[PDB]
Order: C-alpha cells, then structure tokens, then sequence
C-alpha cells in the first residue's frame, strides 16, 4: 500500500526523518537505512516541482512511504503534491480551524472535499481511504486553536513544531523551556481526545519512549543535512586526531 | 587560492571524500563538516554536466577544493571540466604511459600540453601551475606499468583503487588481501622515488598514521553515500531500541 | 500571427487538446498530428517554469497556438506566463466578476489593463488585441454568476468543466446528467448573449457538430496522456490476441 | 523482480516498445497500458543523464521493467547505466566478436566480466544473473560475423534493427525486400542455434504469430512516438470530419 | 561579507544591473565587468528555485552581492529566498504599510520579525544586521503611502519603479514626464527624511552624478538583456557596413 | 528554410556568433540583434544535451539558423545533434582525411553517407540537401593535410581556428604572426580551389572587407560572452567616472 494510515491502524510504531536535500539518491538512502516514511520539505528548501515529483517516485521504487510538507501556498501546492502521489501532506503554520477545513477540501475527493477531478469513484475513495492530512502545530495561536482545529473532521495528524513555537512565543530556540514542553503536551492531549494522531519529534532517544508510552505512534527523527553534517564533522575530526597519534 | 597544489607544498596533510550525490547542498554539507577537498564523482554517477558546473560553484563559494573524477572519454570530459573550474582531475583506469600523456596533453597549456584555447599567458600559467593532474591506479596492468607511469611530466599524483584492484587480480573485495597490500605498497614507493604525490583511501583511522609516517599528505576518506547509510542505518536502529525500553 | 483570436475572426473552426506531459517532443507531436492549439496544462501538473516556457517555443518553432492553464495564482503565475509568450490564458475555477476583473488587469497593458511593463506602446497594444482571456467555468458558483462574469471587458471565452462541475453539483462523474449538461447549455447561450467565445470539450465526434450548429468554433478534444494510454492498451491487447491466433 | 531474464525462463511472451519521449509520464502510461518491458532509448534521443535515471525509477515505481538502448560510447554509457538500475542494455550497430566480447566485459562483474566495483559478492552475482546483455544486428557486417557474435558468452539476445540494416544494404526503407527479410531469418537461425534470445520488431500484427510459432518469447512493438502521432492524426481527421457532418 | 548593507555604512558608491538571463555564466559575466551587486530578477522571469539557488552561488564564488527581486508571492518565496543565500530581497508593487510590516515579519528573526527557524542565536543576528528589505515604489498607490511606508522599523531601503509608475498614472513608458520625475523625487525626500537608503535607476550617466550630489549611493544601471540587445544590434549593424566599405 | 546552404547559394554574405551562454533568451538576444546564425557551442560550454535541444527551439522560434559546434565524439554528437535540428555541425580539431570521410557518414543519409534512420526518402533527400557539414582547422597537422581534406565529397566549410593554431604552431594567442595569418591565407586558398566556403572569425570590422573582396561570404563575429564582458565592463566603467563628474 505504502500508506501512512494503513500502518497506524495495525498499532505498528512508525520512523521517519526530514528529507531538505532534494535529490532521490538521498531518499534511497533513507529508504535502505530502514526509515518508515520520509517527510519531502519543500517549505524551506530550493526544490522544483519536477524534482519534487522524482523524489516521491524515488520513495515509492524504494518503498518508503512519501510524506511531503508544502509551502503556505496551499491552493497552488496541494493538488499539485497529491497528483504526483505525495502518501500524506504537512502544511505548515496552522493557526485555525478555517484553514485546517480549506486544506480537507483540497485533499478530499467529494464527499470529503472538493479536490479537483483533473472505476473512477472507486479510485477517489481509495485516495481519501488512504491519505494522511497533517497539520503543523509551531506557533501560539495554533496552541490556542488546537481544539477547535483538532475536531475538524478530515485532519488525521498533528506534528508538533517546538523550534518555531520557540520563537513564537519569543524565546526563539528555548525548546527545553518549561513554556514549550507544557505546550506540546497540551497539543498532544487535546488532539489525543479527539481521536486523532500525534506526530512527536523527540530531542533525544530517550524521548521516543516516554512519548510511546502514552500511545504515541509516529516519530519524526530529525533532518538528514543535519545528522549529516554532525555525523561527517565528528567523523573528520576523530579521523584527524588518530592520524596524528 | 584553492589550490591542492599549494596546500601540499607547505607540509600539510590535506582530507577528502568522494562526492556520489550530487546535490550542491551535499558539497556544502561536506564543506561545513571540515574536508580540505571533495573528489566530485562522475565516472559511475548519474550527472549533468550542468549539475556538475553547480557542484564546483558550491565547493569555490563553500570554500572546498574542488576535484573531479572523469569517466574514459577524456578527449571530451577534460576540457569541460578543466573550464568549469575543476582545480584537479582524476581519470580512472590508468593502464599505460601513453594515457598518462594523452591526459597531460590534455590538461595542461602550452608548453606542458596542448589544453584547447577555448593578460592571456599568465592566466595559462596560473592553470598549469595549479592543476593536479592524477591518476587512478587500479588494475593489474597500471601496477605492473607504475615505473613508466609515474615518470610522466605533468602527472602529479596517483591514488589507489583498491577495490577495482582486487577484482582485476581475481579476487574482488578482498582488498584486505597481501596480494592487494603489497601491490598498493609498490605504487606508493615506485610513485615516491620519482617525487610524485600518493593518495591514500585509508580503510580504518588508524591506517591514516600508518601512510602518514612514510610521508603521505593525501587522504581520501571514504564516499559521502556510503558514511551516510551507515550512520543512518545504525542510528535509527539503536533509536528504535531505546524507544522500546 | 499563431493567434487565436485571429483565427476565430475568420469564420475558423479550430482544434486544441490538453497537453499534461510537459516535454517539447509531446508538444511537437500534437502540432504535426494537426491541432489548432494545445493547452499546456499546469494546474495539476508536475511542470517547471522553465519546461514551461521551453514548451511554448516548442508550440511557437511547430506553428501550433500556445494556451496555458495556469494555476490558481494569478499574482504570481499570468506576469510569468505572459512574458514566455503563451498566446492566451485559461484560469481555473473562475467563480465571480471581481476575479474575471483582477485577470483582465493583469493580463491587459493600459488602458485594458494594468499588465506590468518589465516602439513600446505598438507593441503592447498588439499583445492585447491578440491575447485571449478565457475563464474556467467549473463549480456551481461560477454557473450561477455566469451573467456578471460574461459581461467583463476583456473577458474573450469561456471553457466548459464539466467534470469538475459534476463534482460541485455533488454528482462527481455524472457528467452525462440533465443538471450538468443543463447548466453547460446555460453557460453557452449566456456567454454568446454577451458577444463571447464558448470553447466546448466534446465528449464523442457527435457533440462537435451539434455545437458548430450553435455557432461554437473552438473545440478541446480531451488530453494527450488519456488518450495515449486509451490507444496504447487497446493496442496492445489487441496484438497480444492476434499472435496467440 | 523485474527480470527480463527472468520472464523468459517461464517460457512467457513478453512485450515491450521504445520509448524516444523521455517524460516519467510517458512511462507510466506504457506500464498503464500493459506493455511488460520498455526500452528507454538514448541513441538519437536528447536526454540527460538524470533523466534517464528518472526514467527508470519511474519504471520500477510503475512495475515495469527497464531496458536501455545506449549509445556508441560503451566505455562511458554501461556503467552508468547500469548502476542507475537498467535491467538491461542494448548497445547499437554491433558489428564483430570483440565489441560483444567488450560489452559483455562492461556489463558483468567478475567472473563473467570486469564491471566496475564502484553481502557484496552475492549482490555482484544476483546483477550477473539478471541483467540482459542484448545486442542491435543493424548492419550487413553484423549479419555476416553473426555466428561469431552469437557465441560469445555472456551475450543473451540479439534485436534485428530492419531499418538501419536496409540502408547498410543499399536499400533505405526497403524492409520488405526479401533481402531484408532473409537476412533477419538468418540472424534468428544463427542466433537460435546459438542457444540466445531473438527480440523480433514485427511490422503488423500477425508478425507476431508468426516470430510466436518459431519459438520466439520478446516483442518490441514500435516506439510511443510514432504510435502517438498516428493515433492523434487519425483520431483529429476524423473528429474534424464528423465534425463538418 | 558580501553585505550591501556593510558598503553602504562606510560611504562607497555601489552599482548594480538587473538581471533577466538566468544563467549563471552571466552571473559571473556581471562580476567580471565589475558590478558591486546583481538584482537577480524572479517576479517576470522564467526561472526555477533550483536555478535561482544556483545563481545565488555563481555570485558568492564570483565576489558579487546577490540580490533578489521576489515575485508577489512573498509568504512562499521570502523564507525560500533567504534560505538560498540572498543579502538582500526586493518586493514588487509595495502599496501600504502592512505589506512592509509583513515582509519584515517574513524576513527577519525574533525580535525584528518572525522568519522561519527551518552559536543559534548569534547567526540569527548576524543575518538580521545583514540582510537588506528593500521595496519597489511603482504605482501612485505607493507613492501616496510613502510616509506611512518609509517609517516601517526593518524596511532598509526603497527603490524607483518608474515605468510602472507611469503606467500606474496612465501615461505608460512617459517616464520623463514632470508627473513621474516629481512623484520619484517626492520619494526619495520622504525616504531620506525617515532615515533610509533610496536606490536609482538612472536612465543616463549624467542622472547618477545628479542623484549623487543628494547622497544617493544605490544605482541600478539597467539590466542585461537590454544592454546585450541594444550593444550587439548596434556592434553588428556596424560590422556589415565596414565589411561593404 | 532556414538554411545555411540556401542563403550562400543566392551570394549573401551571412553573419554569426559563438554562442557560449546555454540560455534561450541569450539565443533569442541574438537573433534580435540580427545575426543571420547563431553557432551554439558545445565543445568547451557545461551544456546538457536537452538544453542544447532547447536552444535550437529558441533558434527555430527566433528565426535563426543553429548551428552546433560539437565536442570531439562525433560518434555520439553527430546523431543526436542533427536528430535535434542543428541546420549544420562545427566538428573540432580536424586533422585528416579519414576524420572528415566519418563525418560525412555520420551526418548525411544513403547515398550520401550512412546517418542512422532512427516520405521517408524525401525527408532524407532534403536533410542531406540542407544540413552543412563544417570541419575546424585549427592545427598544424589540419593545416598540412589541408588539401585532402577539401576534396572530400560532403564537407561543405571550412572555420579558420586562429587562437588553438596558434599553440599548435607554439606560439599561442601569436594570432597576428605572420605564421599564423600565412596558414590561415594558405587554408582558404585550398578551401576555395576545391569550391567549398571558407567561414573567418575577422578579428576586426575591417578583415570583412578584406575577406569579403577575395569572394567569403561567411562571417563568425566573435563569441557571445567575450563582447558581453568587453560591453558591460567598458559601460560601468564609463559611468562611475562620469558619476564622480
Ligand atoms: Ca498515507
Ligand atoms: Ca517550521
Ligand atoms: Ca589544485
Ligand atoms: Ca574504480
Ligand atoms: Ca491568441
Ligand atoms: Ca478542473
Ligand atoms: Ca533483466
Ligand atoms: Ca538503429
Ligand atoms: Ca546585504
Ligand atoms: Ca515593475
Ligand atoms: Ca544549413
Ligand atoms: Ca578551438
């Protein structure tokens, strides 16, 4: 299937890293190191849409579930991102319920929606059977909002973004702060309550078993450009000191 | 002046990469992470040459040295590369002397080649001054050629290839091998006593200190692809295992 | 010229189809099979601004009419499009006046409208009289404002989309429907009312004529990829029965 | 697995046709239509590298197996293309033993070949066991040394190439000329009893049948491009007809 | 630093070209000729983020400040823009107040803004200090909200569109007209009166020595296709009458 | 046409320039400033193959004639250049009747050569009858076997290399020695005994006259990058001294 949906609903746990280099040998990559899914940015990153379209192709040859996170521009990204196969959508910056019901109806197929058409009912029933829209919770209204935006029906997924939501609340990278952390767990337990799914993105390994035990599933494990970079600058400079005695 | 060239000529010990995805953001990546020079992969590699005149940008904005490894067809790649700004090459599969000197010729102005024409002279000089121009010694016949080889004007530095090495003696991968060492200890000698650089793929870190005493400055560690997965792959494991307890 | 609206002064009938696989060859492919027009579809499409404008001087170098479907980003899409030389503009989910008038603006230089500038004044005065605005009318709310949207100077055509339509209507697919063809003859006889154009896209051969009787002289004949998969698969079955006897 | 090689071993008819459109689209709507294989073409065509990389990640993500058509230039197309993930290669204008013998070094690791290095030895043994080596018979001096040709180890299949074969015969076009003819059947013959595959291009049809009833198992069956402009051209001529009554 | 912002504090004189060739040998072309920056222009041209982070580099490696003209979709492409390296960004049609707030919003960290999180704190200064927000004054709209605008805390600098202006006035390309000249002086009084740096666009030499007497230090000096055209037309036309005698 | 062949054949003189900036607007500058040709360059230029396609689009669109210059594997170029509709091919280095013969067959159909097939006699009669087959004398061994050269049946030009004749002759960038100009002098002689054209890259408007008298009709002016730089480096100059007063 390679759906997002469909591994949730067996109660499996599943991994997943940001993708901000936008080129399909990384999504290989990911993909053979045993990744889940991979979350395509293209908020951020310098990425053509056809580019885009490759990497997800990429993805579905090395099966690895295709989660791609668009920019604010959602009457222009979505239709776009879904028809190249996009598995599930982040949008960024959700700050209420009007547009947490705009992005269903641009993801959804009728009755679910109104995502433009382009057995043909059988196909858009699958799509809407299988598709995850995520909302990223990363700035203080959306805090405030969450439960108005939490019982929008259609909305299967919140991410929550803590170095944003830093900042929003004008302690940028403050993540550790009591302010943050509290906050998240609210997100957390009022999307709970309405039966939807939380995405965490756990500092630290540790993390993942003290959000798991409360029945979280879904685990963004960081960035590849940054692990990378720590890992290859570590790497270098132990090489370095060795070579030198 | 991103000259490998000039480092060497101070007594520095210089560390690289193979470059296999190529993504301007990788090159950055690798730069950040401390590497003097980055080897550009275009011999097995799927790329543009579009791509590949962007990969060298990133490297001369990020301040690496780029270097590129061509494929064969030299009479085609050296030029283009060389205009591109391209600060060495490496041409794989270096049999005989007669290849040495086509990529010389190649390579280098007059009166140190013939490179295509495309104040005028001391930008000729300049290039010719800072170009390295290497060899990939990697078969059986390139080892047993070595003496006529490195003799070469114009050639700077050869580095082993032990993989391909090892399966041009019939024993591929098993680089490891005494046969594979002590071909590999011949080229750095023979390479050596005509006053040539060596460069080093060091296997281990501690294979760094071993070269490093009989005077080798240059040292290729590893692919970017490879260090990649590996990392990933044992990260996401062992995150996997602390999330279960 | 390679002008639409110059080809509709004649008396001509004219031929277009969708174009949603975005490569030159394809484009080179519908002009020597005989249309009129292609539409360069880039409202679902995976396409890059430059594979667009690489496209339209694939259009222009075949002697075939340039149209584009742009996306809902006005703002940001018609000045680019424009200026790539797209010999008119088809605007998806056109609902109201006020978005008909904001098109014309952008599309018109003064005194039509105020199209940014980048003899000079000959020069826009000739891209106005032969660029063609033409509206989608696609969901209820543009049906039910047809009258104020028909009525817009600047405005030349109207496209039918019946497909989408259906699904507004909340009976996506059935667009054989009394509702949907009824509604699309309403656009038709209100759109001719007010001196337009009314581009149909004819379900089977038959429908052609019954429009031409009305007077309707622009014609979309579906879209490459669908009819190339229709083909190919008939096609083949067909042979794969013929070899086995 | 998506082995050609493998396909054949059933005692399975298998279908393919070329692909000169070098759009991901175009072959996912060549794997939509039923066809088992597709051989991407790089000889004539214009396509980047990237590209055709793209172009087979589109094949494996659409279940279809990739077979490349490269150019003259072997020494750099076969490595490339193969570690971009080709199924297998057809290589033009084969004229004698030692180009075979060449190829088949390229294309195989040790010890069939000495295909570059870039568990490791399985991972090596499983791409000998599946890759198809197919070679173009195009030329009269290829039909001449075809017994030569057909017994190198390591060579799976011939194609006849008629059209190129018909000019080398003088007769550009003349494919129906029982010179032509003969001399395909005598490629077969030779090549049959040889042990090897033939790959017939049948001009209609029952040419299937009778290629069927002589033992043979792969058909490629035209190239999209010409297909695409017959059908589009027919299909528009007699829409403009039906259209005028 | 390559920081335009950093020239402007010591009282150089800087000069700059638009661009509208996206490529990035004329990138490096501009440098060569010895521009200070280059406004590569997105808002008209055909060009993908992965070319405008290309020409981004090509500027960097070349020595020449990157600044970025953005189309109006400012809530998509700020964040993208800086993200790829631009110094400085120009918006297009600034027309109130809140529109600058919202581009400072958009390009600058806490506590100047609320640009996008994607030592920490120390970088994010440094690019606050760094970055230039610059407007485009081109519609009587804008003009008539100069002070409102010019008082905006993190809007650096405004730049003269003068022949949208003049079509904004209904008098298009009347760009010498006592109406438009009066308008762009009126501009830059109110600018300089608030504090911040005015940028012309002077339509001959002897305009910057005038502007420069007022203490204008910005000028952009047309844009590159214009020169290239009106250079080579005049050189050529001039070579075929030498070459008839 | 827009053929080569045609405008000499009616004693035009016709006028060209290198273009290495691999950009359709760079080609459509150029057709806009009157040139009757436009020489792509693909020897020394980063340019990818469906770029190269596109440019000659941009030629066919603009009105100019495209020709290509390839890079010396003429066994690869040669077809898919002409396959992409390059009105003639520049091949570098020549230096030998067999070099000349291959191109002739690579590029021109039965009876005229063996150029791969890919009415359909027609369409060959004409390619063969258009296309120009150009060969560079640019080294002292072209310059000997001059004579030979000239006589082959199907090369229809000669291009003088002054710049990489002058380092074969070990004086590079010496272009105004007598040696140089003697050789050069010498090439045409020849060319034009064997009544074939001769192409001169004049180094100044009056060499035209010069050419032009003894019956050249073909002209090359420069390359596009060079007069860019000399323009805006000339231009900028100019108006920072005139700014200053
Ligand atoms: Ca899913
Ligand atoms: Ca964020
Ligand atoms: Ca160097
Ligand atoms: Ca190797
Ligand atoms: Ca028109
Ligand atoms: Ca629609
Ligand atoms: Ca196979
Ligand atoms: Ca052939
Ligand atoms: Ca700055
Ligand atoms: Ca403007
Ligand atoms: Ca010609
Ligand atoms: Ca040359």
């Amino acid at each position: 299937q390679l759906s997002l949906k469909h591994r949730l609903n067996n109660g499996d746990s599943v991994y997943g890293i940001f993708n901000s280099i936008p080129d399909p040998l990384m999504i290989e990559v990911i993909a053979a190191s045993g990744y889940d899914f991979v979350v395509i940015d293209t908020e951020h990153v310098a990425i053509n849409d056809e580019t885009l379209a490759h990497l997800i192709r990429a993805a579905e040859a090395a099966h690895i579930i295709p989660i791609v996170r668009v920019t604010a521009v959602i009457d222009r990204d979505i239709i776009k991102v879904l028809d190249m196969g996009a598995r599930g959508i982040i949008v960024p910056h959700v700050k209420d319920r009007e547009t947490v019901e705009h992005i269903v109806k641009l993801s959804r197929y009728y009755p679910q929606g109104l995502r433009s058409l382009n057995p043909l009912l059988d196909a858009m029933e699958m799509a809407n059977e299988h598709i995850m829209v995520i909302a990223m919770i990363e700035d203080v209204e959306g805090v405030m909002a969450i439960d108005d935006i939490a019982q929008v029906e259609g909305l299967d997924m919140i991410v929550e973004g803590a170095a944003d939501l830093s900042q929003s609340l004008g302690i940028p990278w403050q993540t550790r702060d009591d302010q943050v952390t509290s906050h998240v767990q609210h997100i957390f337990e009022v999307v709970n309550a309405h039966g939807k799914h939380f995405c965490a993105l756990p500092r630290e390994d540790e993390d993942i078993a003290k959000w798991q035990a409360q029945g979280v599933q879904t685990f963004i494990l960081g960035d590849d450009r940054g692990k990378i970079y720590r890992h290859l600058s570590a790497s270098l400079a132990t090489s370095k000191q060795k070579g030198d005695e």
